[PDB]
């Protein structure tokens, strides 16, 4: 994935566990000799799966925990590193901003030309509920999913309940997500 | 199951969407010959599978979806229906009372004798999450925990982020869950 992941997962981590924490996931990770991640480079995408494993043994979380975290942490993040134009841009409410999801990325993508975007649909049920298909080329993100949608809700000031409902880890097609807000 | 948790199927279906919608899934389960579920009384699965599987079909939903909401009704059920004294003293708090689920379902295990219960047990990662392992006799209940947890977030004003990281109905050994909270 592109540097800016990874110096996403670096950033939350050093500001809710310090650096010494990070220095040794860093280590751990088998990454001890970059300096810097750089944000528009496409890494592999075994340098953010590593650094999520070192990650989980240093701090005793659960890797899928750890991504809920970071799913969240991302929206904070992308607001506040250069892209909340973006952000505010593709809407403004939960039920709005998924709906635009891929219409983002594909902006996104201009300037990122090795991006493998994940690739999102909704299914309104009510106007109080969704069901929200996620399909991608990795996986194991439906943890960061997760909590990319909490960290919406509370972008939107707007409760939020979100279940998963089909699994592609348990023999689905696909990630789907049954959604609840106010 | 015990009739308690068929009649709170009954009645759950019955809240949201009339008793037509109740008389048609009642006929198509094939419990046409049921004039009301005894509560403390023991029945088949079959019975709550087939009032599943029946509902599933005619509200046009996933079976999944039914179990989450079910779950959640659930809390609220046992409040009003002769246990909100022992939702109560089973804690302040939503890992207090995950902790204390077990001595909950032995103490309904009094009166139950043929209580079939679910075993839980948590690994605490901080003081905002754990790794709550769930163990059954039955399969596929799963999403019923979901809807479960979201109840007790509700119950105890606070905000919760599940997702489930392994799982019974494969080679590993029970399901487990990772959860962040307030
Ligand atoms: C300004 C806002 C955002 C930017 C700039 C952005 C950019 C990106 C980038 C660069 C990646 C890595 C893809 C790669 O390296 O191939 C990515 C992945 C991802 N983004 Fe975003 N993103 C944003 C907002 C969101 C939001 C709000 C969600 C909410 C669900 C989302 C969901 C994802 C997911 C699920 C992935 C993983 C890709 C996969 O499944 O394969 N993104 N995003
Ligand atoms: C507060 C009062 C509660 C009562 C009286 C109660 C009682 C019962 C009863 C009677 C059953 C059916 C088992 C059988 O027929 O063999 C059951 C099953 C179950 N209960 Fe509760 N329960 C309560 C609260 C909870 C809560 C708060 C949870 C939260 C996670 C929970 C989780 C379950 C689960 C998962 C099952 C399914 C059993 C299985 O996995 O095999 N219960 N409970």
């Amino acid at each position: 994935m592109y540097g800016l992941v990874n110096k996403a997962i670096q950033d939350m981590i050093s500001k809710h566990h310090g650096e010494d924490t990070w220095e040794a996931i860093k280590q751990k990770a088998g990454l001890e000799d970059i300096d810097f991640f750089v944000g528009m480079e496409a890494y592999s995408d075994d340098v953010t799966y590593h650094l999520v494993g070192a990650a989980s043994e240093v701090l005793g979380k659960p890797a899928e925990e750890l991504l809920i975290a970071f799913g969240e942490y991302w929206v904070t993040y992308t607001s506040e590193e250069g892209y909340g134009e973006l952000l505010a841009s593709a809407g403004d409410s939960l039920p709005e901003f998924m709906e635009n999801l891929d219409n983002l990325h594909a902006r996104v993508g201009l300037s990122f030309p090795q991006l493998r975007p994940p690739a999102f649909e909704c299914q309104h049920t009510s106007s109080k509920s969704m069901e929200l298909h996620y399909q991608s080329t990795r996986a194991g993100l439906a943890p960061m999913v997760l909590g990319l949608l909490h960290g919406l809700g509370k972008r939107f000031q707007t409760k939020v309940e979100v279940t998963q409902t089909a699994f592609r880890e348990t023999g689905e097609d696909h990630d789907i997500f049954s959604i609840k807000y106010e």
